[PDB]
C-alpha cells in the first residue's frame, strides 16, 4: 500500500552508479513528469533528464561551493531530473495549454473551450498583472510536480533525494535556461542507494500530528 | 502500479455529501500529510481537516466573489484539508525539530545532534537573512507535500481536487491563522466523485515531451 511506501522511502545520502533504471522505469518516470496537476493545468515547467555521463556531470556542475555534498549524489545516480519553472507566463503557453486541451478532446463546442482560455486567462493575470508573484505561483506547480514525483518514484521501487543544495545561477547557465524562459528549482537524482547511504538505515522523524493539525 | 493510479486521478468538479472516508482512510490522509518530505525536515507547515458540518462549512466561506464554482466541492466531500504554510521560520521550530529527530533516533552523539542544528540553521538562514524569500521557500514546501498527497489519496482510491480558487484572507481569518503564524495556501477536499463530476469521464490533457522535457 501507499502508506507503506511513504513510511519506508527516504531521501538517499548516496548512489550506486552501476544500476540503472530498466528502460521502463526511465519511460515511467517522464510519464510522472508530464501527468502532474497544475493550477488551471498551466503546467509552468521544463525538465531535464539526464543519463549519461556527460549530462549527469553538466548537471553536477551546480553541486560546486558550499553545495560539494550534493555532487556525487548527481554523478553516481542512474538519471537525474531537474525541475525547471518558467520565469514569466505567455500568452503563448497559455494557449498552447488550451490548443492541446482541444486537441485531446476536452471541450465539447468552441465556446466551452472559449471560456476555458478566458478563465485561465483571468486567473493567471491576478498573478501577473495584479499581485506581480507569477514567478512564485510557477515555482509552486513545480514543486507539486516533485512532491508527486517523489512518491510516485518510491512507489517503483526506486532511490530518489529532492535536492535544493546546488547553485541554480550555475546550473541555468549551464544549459542556456534564462534565454529559453526557464528556471531550475529542485534536483532528483534517481537510482539505487550505495552502502555509503547512512540516510538507509536511520529511523524517520516527523513532527507530531499534535502540532501540525487540527480538526474540525 | 503507480503510474496507473498518476494516469486515472483526476480532479474531482463534484462529490457525494453521502460517501464518507472510512475511519482508516481519514487516518491514512493524515498519515500522508505528516510524513511528506520537506527541504532540511522543516516541515514548515499547519493543516486543517474538517469533517464535520459545522467545520467544511467554516473552510467554505473562502470560497466567495468569483471563487463560488468551488463551494460545493468543500461542502459536498467528506474531509476537506487546508494546507497552511508557516509565515516566517523561527528558531523554536528549528528547535523543535530537531529535538524530534534525536527523539525518533537519528543522532548518535550530542555532536551529529549540533551539527544537525548547524546545517539547517545555516540553510535556513540563506532563505530568512540573505535573500528575504524564507516565506517563499516555506510556501513551496507546502505545494510539495499536496503533491504527494493527491498522489497518495488517489492510490488509496480516494477522489479529490486541489483549490487555489478560495479566498485565503477570508480563510486565515477565519481560523485566526495570522496571529498563530500561518496563512492558508491550497484546499484540497478529498471523498468521492458524484455522477455529476463532468471531470470523470474528459480525457486527461498534457503538453506533448517534446516540448517540456529534454534529455541529456
Ligand atoms: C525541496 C527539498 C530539498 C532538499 N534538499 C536536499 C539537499 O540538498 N540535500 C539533501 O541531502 N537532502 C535534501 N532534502 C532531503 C530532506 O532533508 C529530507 O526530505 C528530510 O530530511 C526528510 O527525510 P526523508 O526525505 O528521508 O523523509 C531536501 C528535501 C526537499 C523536499
Ligand atoms: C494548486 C492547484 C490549484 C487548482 N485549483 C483549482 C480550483 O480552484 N478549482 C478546480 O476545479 N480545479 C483546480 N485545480 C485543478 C486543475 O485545474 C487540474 O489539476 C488540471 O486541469 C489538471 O487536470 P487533473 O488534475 O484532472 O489532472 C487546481 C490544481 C492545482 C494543482
Ligand atoms: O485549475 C483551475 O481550474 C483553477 C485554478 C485556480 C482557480 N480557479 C480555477
Ligand atoms: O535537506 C537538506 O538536507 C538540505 C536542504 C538544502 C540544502 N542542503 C541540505
Amino acid at each position: 500500500d501507499i502508506i507503506s511506501v511513504a513510511l519506508k522511502r527516504h531521501s538517499t545520502k548516496a548512489f550506486d552508479a552501476s544500476k540503472k533504471l530498466t528502460p521502463e522505469q526511465a519511460e515511467q518516470i517522464k510519464t510522472l513528469l508530464q501527468y502532474s496537476p497544475s493550477s488551471t493545468n498551466s503546467q509552468p515547467w521544463h525538465f531535464i533528464v539526464a543519463s549519461t555521463e556527460e549530462g549527469k556531470a553538466r548537471v553536477a556542475k551546480s553541486a560546486a561551493g558550499n553545495y560539494v555534498f550534493n555532487e556525487r549524489k548527481m554523478l553516481d545516480a542512474s538519471h537525474v531530473v531537474v525541475f525547471c519553472a518558467k520565469t514569466a507566463m505567455d500568452d503563448v503557453w497559455l494557449k498552447l495549454v488550451v490548443d492541446q486541451e482541444d486537441a485531446d478532446g476536452r471541450f465539447a463546442t468552441p465556446e466551452a473551450k472559449a471560456a476555458n482560455d478566458k478563465g485561465r486567462k483571468f486567473f493567471a493575470d491576478m498573478h501577473r498583472k495584479d499581485l506581480h508573484d507569477d514567478a512564485e505561483w510557477m515555482a509552486k506547480q513545480v514543486y507539486l510536480n516533485v512532491g508527486n514525483f517523489l512518491l510516485g518514484v518510491a512507489a517503483l521501487g526506486l532511490d530518489a533525494v529532492p535536492i535544493e543544495g546546488f547553485d541554480a545561477a550555475i546550473l541555468d547557465a549551464e544549459f542556456g535556461l534564462k534565454e529559453k524562459g526557464y528556471t531550475s528549482l529542485v534536483v532528483v537524482p534517481v537510482g539505487h542507494h550505495s552502502v555509503e547511504d547512512f540516510n538507509a538505515t536511520l529511523p524517520k522523524s516527523r513532527l507530531p500530528q499534535n502540532i501540525t493539525l487540527t480538526e474540525v
